[PDB]
């Protein structure tokens, strides 16, 4: 019940009971592992909304207090009769900041505390959404010195109702097939891309377009905007030793901003609710620029230095992915804007759960997703043994909208 | 009940039914995933089931499920059990089981090798120097003057559990690890208590940084007693670069025998408690861990250094330049010494195309992708791309303590 985490490096061993206030299941049983697996009414809500209450009050130490006790009652009181429930703007930013603090797949969560949380509950149309949104992504920029944050739009009702941002992030670029067969631009969103372009949106076709954004409020069909050029800082990608790295014509966006997840707070559930930190290098370099299915350009890259791509045995992919990572930081760096390494946000990760193990007896963490896709070993996250398991409030997914919208 | 896992790179949908076939635990429930914990004297009772069922396995696997001579050798097995309390595998049911613990191992990405392996039957075995001899022609056979050949030594069985025989080494061949009085460690730190041991039971220790440790060998529950491998026997290989001429001046080498000695071999219910088993290398195995861990031989600082790289800032990837260096020569010193050994791209798309035979042949493929996927340039290999499904199948390979833990000492 009381369970052991050891570090093998350092032999530091810490206690997770925090586990056993566990809700939501993980997809695992006791004769089968599922942790490498991507994807694993009124009388449900009052629970949600009591344990949530209570964790709120016990955090700034009014547990069993008469407002803990009057809270209670009058969101009852407002369940039983309205069938749902509004946040205080206190219990919201504190749902907001914890549903950080336990996402698991998440190694920047050293920064929990300090989410600038923008309320966006009054928001009724789409265009006040791109309103929002233009405002979140300007404030989280800083120009260039960028800080964290979510907006939050208005709750699920009976989901004919629902607010979603169609794009998976504030800010990507388009995918586009050739007659050719390839692919140009970012093969992941050849998709998305099309239903823009079936809206509305007319797309310059070249390899970097930043795309629209797609924006549903109220159940509506969704609209497209174009979010100001001049609010999407985008940085060139050069190398500080090879000249020729320029050459390539690479560059990605500052602003790492997830809009497609399901915020769940006190049972109440907030399909949109895009948030945004800063990048850890090897998202871009490692993932987005050699992933296969991504720009993939290892291959390209390994040209340029003229390394032996004759057999694997060389380590000529191995080269070139080091190199491209050090362009990566680089160019955020010479250019001023926030990016953090893969040493550097491990190492800081395990600090975080240090703390969290001491102040609040554990820190859930998913280790397939915790240990960078370069250079696992020599990170210290992948001798650090982790628990994975599900607290609320939470990140969760939620289909893509365009499989459930009733046109 | 079917389960599905996908590869996200190639969008290839596989589909699980040998999980059915699991019976052991995985130290998960519905509540808490332990995924990346390393960790997570039986009775004639519990016997016979898991003698049967692996009868049955075998039997079905030869074509002769419910024929005649399965039933008389379960029969015979039965009766074996009641009286003697234990049983006898036949030489063909050993073999079987040998293989099948590989191919069950969900921690190896070697596996696509699994039918191919030499199986030494040391089942008549009696005395530590009885075992040394065993050892020494298993180091000499897999060896094969470098063309390596996979084997698996099998001691007699767990009887009573006083009797048992154990390789005290972790691995047949090792570097001795010695701490100095200042602190610092000369030689291979994850060997530094059985080194004591070793020293203790009278090795005379050269203390240098690659001396290789001798055996330490138990038969029978007897205090175990120790033994100096032929070094005729030990092939190693010096570690230089291909461009860089001053790797050499580091002194780094290597043996190329990779030995697994201390695992507890499962079959049938019978427990064979030393199975010395040996593959070859990948070469992360060297280059990324034994290398450069902060706990082994941790080269990276003394490499990047030679390398002059900017060191002062971690965002230089300072650290991730020198370890490909240093595995490019690994690569390269075993290739042109002529010892065979695997890069982890090779490996791990050969293991992919092992995982889809298996689901299509067997209906499943028990991998553990926190072992699977190699521990440098993860992402750029298919495995870190494929989603796997962890069970526990037997025949198996487990652990066991530490034998200086449970050892009755006789003086
Ligand atoms: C401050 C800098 C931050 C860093 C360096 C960071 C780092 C990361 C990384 C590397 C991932 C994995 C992404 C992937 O592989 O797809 C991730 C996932 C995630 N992060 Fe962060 N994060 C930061 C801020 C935030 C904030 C502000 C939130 C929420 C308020 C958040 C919540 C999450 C969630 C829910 C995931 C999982 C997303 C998914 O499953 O696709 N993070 N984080
Ligand atoms: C043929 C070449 C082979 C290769 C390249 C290979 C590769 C590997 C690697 C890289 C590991 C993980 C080692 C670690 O990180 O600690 C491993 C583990 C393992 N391999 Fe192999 N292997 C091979 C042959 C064998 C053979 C012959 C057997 C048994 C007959 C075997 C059974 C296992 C087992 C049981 C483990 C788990 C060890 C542990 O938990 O400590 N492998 N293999
Ligand atoms: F389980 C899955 C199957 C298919 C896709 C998927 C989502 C992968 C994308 N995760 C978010 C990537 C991303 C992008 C920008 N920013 C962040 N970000 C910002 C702060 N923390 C994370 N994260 C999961
Ligand atoms: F769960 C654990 C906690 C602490 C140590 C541990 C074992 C680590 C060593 N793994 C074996 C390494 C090794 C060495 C030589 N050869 C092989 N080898 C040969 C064939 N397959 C693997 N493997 C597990
Ligand atoms: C199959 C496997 O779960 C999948 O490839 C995972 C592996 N680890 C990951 N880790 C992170 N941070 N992000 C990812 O998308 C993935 N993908
Ligand atoms: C804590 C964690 O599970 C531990 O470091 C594991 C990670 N993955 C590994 N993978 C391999 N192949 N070998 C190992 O020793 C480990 N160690
Ligand atoms: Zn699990």
């Amino acid at each position: 019940r009381f369970l052991k985490v050891k570090n093998w490096e350092t032999d530091v061993v810490l206690t997770d009971t925090l586990h056993l206030k566990s809700t939501l299941e993980t997809g695992c049983t006791e004769h089968i592992c599922m942790g490498s697996i991507m994807l694993p009414t009124k009388d449900q809500l009052f629970p949600l909304a009591k344990e949530f209450l209570d964790q709120y009050y016990s955090s700034i130490k009014r547990f069993g207090s008469k407002a803990h006790m009057d809270r209670l009652e009058e969101v009852n009181k407002e369940i039983e009769s309205t069938s749902t429930y509004q946040l205080k703007d206190t219990e919201l930013i504190y749902g907001a900041k914890h549903a950080w603090r336990n996402a698991s797949r998440c190694v920047g969560r050293i920064q929990w505390s300090k989410l600038q949380v923008f309320d966006a509950r009054d928001c009724t149309t789409a265009h006040g959404m791109f309103n929002y949104i233009c405002n979140h992504v300007k404030y989280a920029t800083n120009k260039g010195n960028l800080r964290s944050a979510i907006t939050i739009f208005p709750q699920r009702t009976d989901g004919k109702h629902d607010f979603r941002v169609w794009n998976s992030q504030l800010i990507r670029y388009a995918g586009y097939k050739q007659p050719d067969g390839s692919t140009l631009g970012d093969p992941a969103n050849v998709q998305f891309t099309e239903i823009c372009i079936q809206q509305g949106w007319k797309a310059p076709r070249g390899r970097f377009d930043v795309l629209p954004l797609l924006l549903q409020a109220n159940g509506n069909d969704p609209e497209l905007f174009q979010i100001p050029p001049e609010l999407v800082l985008e940085v060139p990608i050069r190398h500080p030793k090879f000249d020729w790295f320029k050459d390539l014509g690479l560059k990605w966006y500052g602003l790492p901003a997830v809009s497609n997840m399901l915020l769940e707070i006190g049972g109440l559930e907030f399909s949109a609710c895009p948030f945004s930190g800063w990048y850890m290098g090897t998202e871009i370099g490692v993932r987005d620029y050699c992933d296969n299915s991504r720009y993939n350009i290892l291959e390209e890259v390994a040209k340029k230095m003229d390394l032996d791509m004759r057999k694997t045995s060389s380590l000529w992919k191995d080269q070139a992915l080091v190199e491209i990572n050090i362009a990566v930081l680089y160019s955020f760096q010479s250019d001023k804007v926030t990016i953090v390494d893969h040493h550097s946000a491990t190492e800081s990760f395990i600090k975080h759960m240090e703390n969290e193990y001491r102040c609040r007896g554990g820190c859930p963490a998913d280790w397939v997703w915790i240990v960078p896709p370069m250079s696992g070993s020599i990170t210290p996250v992948f001798h650090q043994e982790m628990l994975n398991y599900r607290l609320t409030p939470s990140f969760e997914y939620q289909p893509d909208p365009w499989n459930t919208h009733v046109w």
